[PDB]
C-alpha cells in the first residue's frame, strides 16, 4: 500500500518532527535513544531503514533519527529536516577517533567547528574556505549541561573525512599539530546546511578509539560513554 | 550478547560473502532482492540496519547488501568487502536521474565510467584526474545479458555527486552537453576501490526521474524497471 | 645605536609582553587603547611603526599591539608573540563590514570562526578545509562580559579576505546566504597559529560599514562603538 | 598559390575525410598506414607536415592522420574532424609505456578510459572530475577484432600526461597501485571532444617501454607490435 | 636502416645543434627560415616530420626547428635541446591572436612572461604560482634589434592556452582587463624548462588575428609580418 | 578635528602624490628616503602610521610611501594610488632573502616577475596562472641606472609568500632549482594591480639574508646595500 512521501527519503508527514532533533549515524542507536529516553514516542520514518522517532524529553518535544555514514548522507537528511520538516536545531550525537595526545578514549568532545576533505563547502562559497561552525548557543548549552552533570568534556575542532580507511600520509600529524580533538565523518556537512536555513546545529561525540595507540573502548565502556554523552545532549535540548 | 566483529561495520564472519556481490543503496531493497531472487539465502549482516545476505542465483554463490547513500558510505562497505571478505566482483544496482534528452524515465543504464564532485579520487592519484572506470568484462556481461533478455539499454557515463539537493548553476547543461546518461551518488567511489584490490566492479541503474522535465516513475513503473534491471544483473553474474 | 632584536619585526625583549594581548590593525589605535585603558604602561615595540605596549588592566598584566592589514601581516606578529614572547591568549579587536540583513552598522560582533580566500590554512592541513576557529573560553568570556555590561552582541562567523577592493561577483550573496556576520581581513590567519602553539585566540569587531546599503558610521559613532567593544574585550581579559 | 583553408590547421576540403578515422601521433606513421593498408588512397592534409589520407580498408571508407604530441595538439585536430569534417568515429592508434607488473613490453592495450594531469576536462565540467571515457561499441569492436585474430590484449585504463619527462615522485607507484595499464599523452583529450559532438572514440596502443625495468622494444619488435595493433584497429573499423 | 637515436624524438647527433635555436610551431616554417636565412645549413632532425636545421646567421652558429602545437609538444623538444643537445638560448618565433584594443593585427609582440591554463608549472613549484618568465637579456636583445631595424613592437605578457577552440566565458575580458598582448599555446611551457637548465629563453610573435573583431592577416600580410619578426629575432641572436 | 578622507587608508588629498612613487614595507624607511633624498618634501599620509611623502628628486616629482607587510597590505595601498591618486609608476624598493647559490647577501636584485602562494592572481584570471610581471621599461630603467652607477645587479624572478615563517618542505629546493633570485612578500600583488589600471610597476631589492647558509647582513652592511639600491631606484625614476 503506497504512502505519500513528503521527501524521497523520509516517510514522516510534515509536522511529524519536533523543532529539536538529535541525530546519530546508526539508526539502531536512534531507536535505543528513543526507547530509553523519549516519552510519547512514535516512529515517524522507516525509509531505507533510517529509523526516526518523535516524542518528548522531560515534556519538551524532541525527535531522534539516524543520518547514515558520511557527508552526502547527513546532507540529504538534514536538508530535508530543516527545509520540509521546519526543524530549528539539530545536535549530532556520535562517536569519534582521536589523535590528540591529551584526548583519551571515553572522553566526551563538544565540537566548535569541523574541518573536512570534502568539496561540499568550497562549492557553497565560491571555492573559498567556509568553516563548518557550530552555533554558539548550542555549544554553550552542551558545555553547561555537562558542567551541571559533573561530566568532564573536551571542547574544540573536529575533522570530518570522506574516507574512513585513510591511506593519507601526514594527516594524523597535522591534525595533532593543530589540536583537532575528534575525527569523524559528518559534522562538517551539517553546520553549513543549518546556516543556509538560518537554523542551528552542534555536535557532541565520545572517543571510541585512539588512532595512534589503537586503544579502543570495550562494549561496556562504549555504553558508559554513550550514557554520559546522551544525557548531556538531552539536558542541553531543554535550553534550546 | 557480544559478537566478534570482523569489521567495525559488518557482522558477517570472514567467508560469509560470496565472491560476487550485488549492492544497492537501500538495505530494504537488498532484502527484497534476496527474498525474491536468491536461494539458500541467509542474512549475514545486520549492523546499522545495513542488511546483507548470501545465497545462490541459479546455483552460483551470490550475495546482496545495501551500501547506504553517498561515496563515503559505499567506500566503507566496498573496501571491507574487497579487503576482509575477499570479494572479487561488485555490481552496484541502483536508480538514477537523467538530464540527457535521449535518455527517458524507465530506461536501463549500464555505466562505463563515472564522474564526480568528490575529492576522493584526486587524493588517490596525486591530485590528478583518475577516471572511476567500470571493468570491461562486467560491462560486457551486463550488455550481453540485456541483449539475451531483449531489454534495451543505454551504455555510457554516470555522474556521482555528493549533493542530492543541488544548487549548482550550469551543472545540468554541462552533463547534457557531454552525454552523461545517469546522475547518482555512489559509483565513482566504488570503481577505484576495486582497482586498489585488483578486483572488478560495474554499475547498472534505472532512470527514476528526469531532472529537466520532472517526469517521474510511479511505484508500479519503478517495480517494472527494477524487475528488468535486476534480471539483467543476476544473469550477468553467471558470466562473472 | 643598534639594539638587539629578539625577532626581525619587534624591538621588545623576551618577557616584555604579558600573557594576554589585544591586537588591532592600526598601531595608532593600539596607542589609544594603551593611553586610555592601561596602567603601568610602557611602549615595548617601535619597529615599522607597529606600536606595542605592556601594562595592566585592573591590575592584571595586559599588552596591546598593532598587527597591520591582512593575513600575512598578522601572521608575522602573532607567530612571534606566541613563539618568542610566550603569549597565551590574543584577542583581535577590530572593525568590520557586514552584508547580513540582520546585522547593523555599530553592532558588536563576536567571532566563533572565520572563513577566508587565503591559501594559508590549506597549506597547514594537506590542502583540506581547516576552519580558523576561536577558542571557546575566549568566545564565552567575550559573550559574558558583554552581557554583564548590557551591550548587545552578534555571535557567529567572520570572513577574512586578502582583497579589500573586491571585484568578485556573487561573494556578498553567498556570505549573506550562510549568515557570515563580519567581513574583515585578519582573524582567519590568527586562529590556526594559536592552535599550532597550543594557545588561545578570539576576535571581536564593530561594524563600521554596511557593504550593501553603504551605511557608514560617522567618527562619533565609531568612537562610541570602539568604547563598547574595547570595554567588552578588556573585561573579558580578566577571565582569561 | 593560395588554397582555401577549411580550418587553420588542415588543407582538406569538407567531405575529404571518411566518417571513420585512425589517428597516431607521428604523421610519418600515418603515411605508413595509408601506404600499407589503404586502397583508393589520397593525401588530404599537408599543413604543418601533419599528413592525413583518405581511402578504403576492405572497401569501407577510412581515413588516417597524424595528431602530434600532447592533449592540446590532438584537441585541435580532433575538434576540427568532428566539427568541420563531420567525422563520426576516431580510433587513436599509438604506443605507450607501462608500469603495471602484469603488462609487458609488446603487449596490446585497449583503453576503456584515461586519466590525466591536464586541466582541460575540469574546465568542461565546472571544475569536477570528468572521466575521459571510450565509447563502448568502439572498445568492444577492438576487443572482438583481437579475439578473431587470436591476438592477446590487455583492457583497462590509460593515463595521458602533459609531461613526457616526468620528475614527479610517487606517480608510477600510484599508477601501478590502481592498475593503469598504459601511459601516453593524448587519449584523455580525445574522448571528451567526441562526447561534445555526440560522436565516438577509442584508443589502442602497443607497449614500447617498461617504465620500471627500462625494457624497450627493438625496431623489429616495434614493427611486429605495430602490425598486430593496426590489424586489430582496421578490422574493428569494419564494425563501426 | 636503423640510426642511433640520441632522444626518442630527434635524429640529431649530440653536438648537431648550435647553442642558439629559433623554434616555431610549424616545421615547414622552420624549413623556410633555414632556406631563406641560414647559410652552411643542414637538416639535423626528420623524426615525426619535425624538421630541424643547423647553420649560421651572419657567421654565428644558429639552429631552427619546429616545436609542434601546445605545451606538451614544446616541452618534449625544448627539454631535449637544453639537456641532451646542451643548447643555451631558445627564442620561440610564432604567430598569435590578440584581444587588447591597442594591439593590432600585424603587430610584433615581444613576450616578457606568459600565463597559462596548463598545470605544468604548478607541478614544478609545489602547486603555487610559478611565472613563466623570459630571460631579460633575450627580451632586451629583441627590443634593441627591433629599434635598430625601426620596426615598432609591443612588449608585455602572453597567455599560453591548452585549448585553441575556447568555449570559456569571460576569458577574453580578463585577458584584456590585464593587458595580455598575445594569445598563443606554447611559451609558458618553454620558460620554466630554460630555468631548470640554467639557460635562457624568450618569445616574439606576430599578430595574425584579432580575437574580438575577427580581423585576420591575409597571406601577403602574414609574409610581411613574418619577414619583420624573423629579422628581429635573427639580429637578436647576434647579441646572445 | 576630523579631516576628509579620499580613501579609508590615506589622508592625502587627490593630487598630493606624484605620478611616480617608490614604496617600501617599513614606513620608517619611507621617511628615511624622503629625508635623505627628496627635496621640496612634505608628509602627505599619516593614517595607520603608514608614512608617505611627496617632493622631488633632481627636480622631478617623486613620492615615497610605506606599504606594510604582505600582499593584502600592498594591494590596498597600490590600488588606491593607481585609482584615486592617479599614479602612473610604482617601484617597490625592498629587502629580500635568497636561496640561489649564485646570489649572495648584499646583492641587488631587479625583479622581472614574481611567483606567489597567494590566491589573489588566480582570482583575477578565472583560476588560471597569471604571471605577476614587471613593466619592461621599468626593469630596463633600473638595469641601465645600475650600469651607469657601476653597481652589479642580479635580474630575474622573485617569489612573494604570504608566510614569512615557512614550514613548507621542499620549497627552497624548488625555488633554487628554477633560479628564483629573491624571496619577499609583496611584489606579486603589485604587478597585476598596475596592469588593471594600465599603469607600470617594478621592484628592486637587496639581499639581507641567505635562507640556506643563514648569512645575514649587519646593520652597516644593510645601510650600504640600501644606499646602492635606493640610488639605482632614484636614478631610474628620472627615465620614467
Amino acid at each position: 500500500h503506497h504512502h505519500h512521501m513528503a521527501t524521497p527519503h523520509n516517510s514522516a508527514k510534515v509536522g511529524d518532527f519536533a523543532e529539536t532533533v538529535l541525530m546519530c549515524g546508526d539508526p539502531l542507536r536512534a531507536k535505543l535513544i528513543a526507547d530509553n529516553y523519549l516519552e510519547n514516542a512514535k516512529q515517524v520514518n522507516s525509509v531505507r531503514g533510517m529509523l526516526g522517532f518523535t516524542g518528548t524529553y522531560k515534556g519538551k518535544p524532541l525527535s531522534v533519527m539516524g543520518h547514515g555514514m558520511g557527508i552526502p548522507s547527513i546532507s540529504i537528511y538534514a536538508e530535508e529536516l530543516y527545509n520540509v520538516y521546519k526543524v530549528k536545531t539539530i545536535i549530532r550525537v556520535g562517536t569519534c577517533g582521536t589523535v590528540d595526545p591529551n584526548v583519551h578514549v571515553r572522553d566526551v568532545c563538544i565540537v566548535t567547528a569541523s574541518g573536512t576533505d570534502s568539496n561540499v563547502n568550497r562549492m557553497r562559497l565560491l571555492g573559498h574556505d567556509f568553516p563548518a561552525t557550530a552555533n554558539f548557543e548550542v555549544v554553550s548549552a552542551l558545555v553547561e549541561s555537562a558542567k551541571a552533570l559533573n561530566i568532564p568534556t573536551q571542547v574544540g575542532k573536529a575533522y570530518s573525512t570522506d574516507i574512513f580507511y585513510s591511506k593519507e600520509q601526514g594527516l594524523n600529524e597535522a591534525l595533532a599539530q593543530y589540536h583537532f580533538i575528534a575525527v569523524e565523518m559528518e559534522s562538517a556537512g551539517l553546520f553549513p546546511i543549518a546556516d543556509y536555513y538560518g537554523a542551528r546545529a552542534g555536535c557532541i561525540c565520545t572517543v571510541s578509539d585512539h588512532i595512534i595507540t589503537h586503544e579502543s573502548a570495550t562494549p561496556e565502556e562504549r555504553q558508559t560513554s554513550f550514557q554520559n554523552m546522551i544525557k548531556i545532549a538531552l539536558e542541553a535540548t531543554l535550553k534550546l
